């Protein structure tokens, strides 16, 4: 049995809500918000983690290409390969491409593993989500009604299953009934629900929510 909602903000498990700008970031931002809620619920402390350190970093060694894209996965993967993660705050995010500046010195976080879902099961994801913690994911952002977005349960017709955007779910619920995704994105706290979009939950993986989730673990 799982709980009907879950809300991890409730939980201290996320921190702000971050803004990539015109760097193509989200797969990095992503990652690291799935880290934080693991680095919390392992020593205590809620810290924002370094995106630009997974930008200039996690580079095409793991197939990623900056801010023109990359994966979760990779990304949590090369934390493991990297032995830590540098905090936000001493490898702040600039938007852009850089050299790798990592220094084991601003260490915040490591990862032992990550692990991936098995495709569009949404049940599944619902479970990972009430007992692992928040699962970094990837949706069809590539409908105009995704960035108007403003409030309530997100719906669109138009939606594949062909996703482009790396985002995270920070939990579920329903409003009056309709059943969501509770997600964090970064594109600043101007954005739908000062930050967070609650996508339609059990609508035949809409926009490909449950086709690629992941989540890391300490
Ligand atoms: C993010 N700001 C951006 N998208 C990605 O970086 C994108 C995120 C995914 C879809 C990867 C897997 C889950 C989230 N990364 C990549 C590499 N996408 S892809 O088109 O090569 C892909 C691979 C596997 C499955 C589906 C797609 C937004 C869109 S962007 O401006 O084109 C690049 C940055």
């Amino acid at each position: 049995i799982l709980p009907d909602s879950v809300d991890w903000r409730e939980k201290g498990c996320v921190t702000e809500v971050k803004y990539q700008g015109s760097c193509g970031a989200c797969w990095a931002f992503s990652a690291v918000g799935a880290l934080e809620a693991q680095l919390k619920l392992k020593t205590g402390k809620l810290v924002s983690l370094s995106a630009q350190n997974l930008v200039d970093c996690s580079t095409e060694k793991y197939g990623n290409k900056g801010c023109n894209g990359g994966f979760m996965t990779t990304a949590f993967q090369y934390i493991i390969d990297n032995k830590g993660i540098d905090s936000d705050a001493s490898y702040p995010y600039k938007a852009m491409d850089q050299k790798c500046q990592y220094d084991s010195k601003y260490r915040a976080a490591t990862c032992s593993k990550y692990t991936e879902l098995p495709y569009g099961r949404e049940d599944v994801l619902k479970e990972a989500v009430a007992n692992k913690g928040p699962v970094s994911v990837g949706v069809d952002a590539r409908h105009p009604s995704f960035f108007l977005y403003r409030s309530g349960v997100y719906y669109e017709p138009s939606c594949t299953q062909n996703v482009n955007h790396g985002v995270l779910v920070v939990g579920y619920g329903d409003l009056n009934g309709k059943e969501y995704w509770l997600v964090k994105n970064s594109w600043g706290h101007n954005f739908g629900e000062e930050g967070y979009i609650r996508m339609a939950r059990n609508k035949g993986n809409h926009c490909g929510i449950a086709s690629f989730p992941s989540y890391p673990e300490i």
